[PDB]
């Protein structure tokens, strides 16, 4: 199968704004999901797309994840994950660090 | 083969100091090579070593790239690759990022 690329590595924004996180592939057994991680030891875990604040999007090449109303409680690193058709193995993106802040 | 794990993710250090970067793998068809990216737009372009001040070492399970007396020209992201035994696939780390300081 294909390989996935995550952008950007890091993001800092102001409380209440909006964020976009990308990932690229070719839908080779496409259909992408997003994992979240707040602690460093614990390992990534399914992100709950909170009604009216988060939305998993995806066409055939781009799989973007968009969050609005950014809360501090959103801090952490997010990874897009794809399950391969052939290899039936899971490739992970390199994730994006998220930091909310200020006025 | 084995999922490659690069560490740390991002580093900040005043110029001149030396810096080590890590890459954990399995070395099966291993023998790691290091790539470089001066910006995010650019593409992971190969790394050229310079006079005793940039040395890559490694063993059974730990490849580590070392840079002495760092400069702003060093700023960027470094990745490590390892061909795979079985697969003949090309795994790659999530690269460690570098930013040199001014004081």
């Amino acid at each position: 199968c294909s390989r996935i690329w995550q952008s950007p590595r890091f993001i800092a924004r102001k409380r209440g704004f909006t964020v976009k996180m990308h990932c690229y592939m070719n839908s080779a057994s496409g259909n992408v999901s997003w994992l979240w991680k707040q602690e460093m030891d614990e390992n990534p875990q399914q992100l709950k797309l909170e009604k009216g604040r988060m939305e998993e999007s995806q066409n055939e090449s781009l799989a973007t994840l968009t969050i609005q109303g950014i809360r501090f409680e959103d801090n952490g690193i997010y990874f897009c994950q794809q399950k391969c058709n052939n290899t039936s193995e899971v490739y992970q993106g390199c994730g994006t660090e998220l930091r909310v802040m200020g006025f």
